């Protein structure tokens, strides 16, 4: 019941960071590393992991002992961590971007380049296809197919607001959009390129910008 | 050739699911025995391991006494299909493009940032696949086409007898368009931004709309 | 600056294509001579190399009898345009955003995961570029805008005399919309989800549809 409130609380607690991986060489036994940097070094070479705010002044301080370095970096002032994928009972392909507090059901499939925002829920056996986007709290049922490039609009604030809810066995075409708070009924089909602005009854096909009922199917 | 779609499904059935990790660690490593299943680049002090999580996890547990600290880097979970080795291809592929094995990239093609090429996709000579575009399984693009940003060319892996999307030479497709399964877009045709193409496009015609219709013949 | 578009094209023509690799290797490395074209971090046993594949590939072959094993990491092929250093920017850029050099990101802008910013793109102060959105070459967004997930703002690199997409302040654009080349969206306008904007949008109007039309004055 308090999920949406606890998401906003988690976000407000999250600490902005600019995490870097540094490879370096030099007279590293002469170097003094602070507790703030995770360091993996021998006397000759090393690998450092840490926030740029700690690493930058560190490199400046030891410039005379460090011969050369490379800094790798992916993000800036980013607070929300990404989800640990290593133990999930599902399939997540490389280039998928999944934030913390996302729920991925058993034997779901998250394709290359899909993006799952905080609070997103993916039911068991569901495919989120390539480049698809699940906004904050967007909720997908079981054995659904969310087409390549489709956007399910996000709803973080206000926490009392209903997120997008995709019921079971839904197929949504490529590059469609489902707007905030819209419910797509069980077994329904949303055509490629549709913009779904109101609830879709179970077992109907909708299509168009904006989507209209085009057909009622018998399963 | 004629067996290509069959050979794709066979390659996928043969692919082994893996949770590849990169581990940076330190400790008493001369006292550590690494198993055959892990690639390891170490001194007696620090080191880097590449392996499947199913091997690396029980390893890290088995050697907890000797391992002082570690970091695990991971991108994918239970992913079976390898990505394409880009290094020797006679084309341009920008960072963030996600390209699976068994994709065919013609001479002097350009694959922009964030484009996603699924297994079996074919990109002809001189073609640009623009930012965030998606080529589904077996989607075939001719020579000197421009596939606009965010465009989805629908995938057809199964059944193998099904025709894929075929884009003929010199076609330009607008941003965030969709071409549905098995559709042929004729030579020199133009597809407007945001169109959903549901049936074959004649050569040298412009189509537009959701669903797309013929809007003018080009001379 | 009046020269901006010309200078972007100059910068591209000057960028050198590269196939950058990171190589982890092990072997008898004290016996190896690493050329000055490769950045090298090694002890006698193991090392890390950074360099262009054109230099690293014949180096690996020349030294195969000394190198026991290696792993090559690579991201790109024949890529010339560098990416933007994010580290000192006064803004928020999330992981997986792809942002080229000569992109301007204003104070407390937000660049969400998977957004794509091409060379010349300008993002104004307090503007959000949402997940999966694409700013084409020279696309210009004002202050306190919201560019919705999956939206494409069309690019204009050549000809340099052509106007880019210009989004004025306080604009909201819905998900998976498209703004075509040279189109100006007026202050405080709303573009509906899925719209294709083919012509200028008046300030404080709502436009919708494929092609977009005025549906409301706000
Ligand atoms: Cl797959
Ligand atoms: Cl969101
Ligand atoms: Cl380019
Ligand atoms: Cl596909
Ligand atoms: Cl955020
Ligand atoms: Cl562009
Ligand atoms: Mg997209």
């Amino acid at each position: 019941a308090m999920d949406a409130y606890e998401i906003i609380q988690y976000i407000g607690d999250a600490k902005k960071q600019t995490l870097v991986k540094v490879t370096l060489k030099g007279q590293l036994k002469e170097v003094t590393f602070p507790e703030t940097i995770k360091v993996f070094n021998n006397c000759k070479t090393g690998t450092l992991f840490g926030d740029w705010a700690d690493v930058k002044p560190f490199l400046e301080a030891n410039k005379e002992k460090i011969e050369d370095y490379v800094v790798e970096n992916d993000a800036r002032n980013s607070a929300i961590p990404f989800l640990d994928l290593k133990d999930i009972n599902a399939r997540i392909e490389p280039g998928a971007l999944i934030r913390e507090k996302v729920e991925i059901g058993d034997q779901a499939v998250i394709m290359m380049g899909a993006i799952l925002n905080i609070g997103a829920v993916v039911g068991a056996g569901t495919m989120i296809d390539m480049g698809a986007v699940l906004g904050g709290r967007a909720t997908v049922g079981k054995h659904c197919h969310i087409g390549a490039g489709t956007v399910l609009a996000g709803v973080i604030e206000p926490p009392s607001a209903a997120p997008v809810v995709i019921e079971n066995e839904v197929v949504i075409g490529a590059n469609a959009v489902v707007l905030e708070g819209v419910r797509v009924g069980e077994g329904a089909v949303v055509a490629a390129g549709a913009v779904v602005v109101e609830d879709v009854p179970a077992h109907t096909v909708v299509a168009g910008v904006p989507a209209k009922v085009i057909k009622q199917i018998d399963d």
